[PDB]
């Protein structure tokens, strides 16, 4: 899995108001070149969307679940075929469950104390969230004491600063509203703009 | 079926060099607002593409087959779930087969003699091909002797003249290379431009 | 209680160097239109001030306790008639005690991990502190994964930015030194300026 | 120990790529007037460097260990004669060990919740890290609810802002790359510039 992040260098963090909106947006994103799509559990019947998008997996997409905040949600996400589980926070109970099921799990951290607590569970890739608050500087600071930890920031990434996150040394960037807000066509165009900007830095 | 043509007012006539290209282009077209997609039998394993795109049917797409030139091809297209069969020409053998299977069939004509030969088989919607040769004038001429026949031209339709075909009085327009040539993103953008231009005329 | 926050939209976080200073400042704040006053346990004999200000409760004030950092302090605050308990941090022991006594309790969080740990205790209103560090952006980021959590930032609120906190979507703002620093008259005037600015946004 | 921090008002947080580099840099720093040197466990055989620099202790240096992230590392640091242990985070297990051995221990915090959790262990001096993220504002905010806690920020300190950290009211500043990056001569010169700038504010 880690290798997939390194290759693609972008995750779409997809939020929608309905099942229908979610599926159409997932397609708009895929076509642009963003092969990693995270279906958030803030989408009604998110579980359904994860299963019904299984036809994209065959085309080279890797579909995961986001905003997973309990072991009960996590189990539904894995059973429904999620390729990876992402949480907003660090959770010991979910981390244990995923390990037994062998599903890659990316917890969230914001502080050195949360960071170390994650590392003791064996995690070396961490979600940095909210990114816009801690900023690119956080990643540069962490490189010092923890050379072997890599971050995927979520929140605040846009076409003016996406290259600064990469110059600091992140693994990949997650993009929310800056990507997926708009019509299905506008979204596809924005997605292209991100991939070109990343491959260019 | 006729009602679907009247509502959507556009068909994509999809040609590709591979199975993979075809599926990605079908998606680029769908998202833009073009709900009628014709998978031509000039695409290698076109039959496969028709079946594997069945997940779009659930989203409101109607997927058919194009350039069907024998009863043997037609049967494979129908068995694979094609929603309609389109030929480049008028063929008595295919017309008979489709009627028994109850699948809408749109033959091709170019001349008044081919036109009348079709009408005697009970067809009232005809494919006009190649459109760029006969031009918009053909449709205006046919309105006279055959008020009850409607055309769907294919070939030569573009963003400079698509409204002239509608002002003459066609049922819908089929678009080939002018739509589907380009990258998956460029295609989606072109598709939007067509739908907006038609709804505007 | 929640309803009271929604109506008033401001809390004074009162710090003083003596019992006498605290009571006079509480009055300066009340008269201006700020009906929610938090008496911090950094005021000597804070407990006394909470009891002796009980005559304001009859006039429509709701007087609570702030900077409550142990179960021992909390019990004294509740026994002395505090209408709500506010802590600088999330504390399981205090949260349990207040629940049994039925006194509204607003814990502090700074990180998504602290946030979720609070939600599991049943808290939906959280103190965001220090606000000036995390900024207005934190609230916008949290709206995504936790649509059902609302914040009351403390620290950094002033007459130049108080409307940005509201546009992000906070429940209410707590104001410290920017309000309560100055003479009893100057404080009353500042309080008026805040209420007018909030009602205006 | 606290008294030593108050007197010197600067710590060098030393990172190096080899044993040899570390020893030469420790000397460059010492001569400039920075008597507190923290040998990070990111230096290969950091333990060796701590022991072999014991000749500086006689000259008035106080040599400690940094980036100590397990009880196993901590024990080696103390046995090797470290004068103080610094961690990147708050750790209950290390805090207990050091207390029994009587070695001053400075944990890391970033949030009010981490802060209070430290205070319950009896710590009144805290490492604030990463400083550049939380900024000088964090210290001003904490002065309110916790008048009796003092910070030593690490990260982001430089010759343009070192006086702002002191005006907020920190105990001392830790300096990383802004000091120790460069040749042994350049480092000595930078060290002088820091001491003069601090004594001047």
């Amino acid at each position: 899995m880690e290798e997939l992040f390194k290759k693609h260098k972008i995750v779409a963090v997809l939020r929608a108001n309905s099942v229908e909106e979610a599926k159409k947006k997932a397609l708009a994103v895929f076509l642009g070149g963003v092969h990693l799509i995270e279906i958030t559990f803030t989408v009604p019947d998110a579980d359904t969307v994860i299963k019904e998008l299984s036809f994209l997996k065959e085309m080279g997409a890797i579909i995961g679940a986001g905003t997973v905040t309990s072991v009960e949600q996590c189990r539904k996400a894995v059973e429904s075929g999620a390729e990876f589980i992402v949480s907003p926070h660090l959770d010991e109970e979910i981390s244990q469950f995923c390990k037994e099921k062998g599903v890659f799990y990316m917890p969230g951290v914001m502080t050195p104390t949360e960071l170390v607590k994650a590392m003791k569970l064996g995690h070396t890739i961490l979600k940095l969230f909210p990114g816009e608050v801690v900023g690119p500087q956080f990643v540069k600071a962490m490189k010092g004491p923890f050379p072997n930890v890599k971050f995927v920031p979520t929140g605040g990434v846009n076409l003016d600063n996406v290259c600064e996150w990469f110059k600091a040394g992140v693994l990949a960037v997650g993009v929310g509203s800056a990507l997926v807000k708009g019509t299905p066509v506008e979204v596809a165009e924005k997605a292209k703009a991100f991939v070109e900007k990343i491959r260019g830095c």
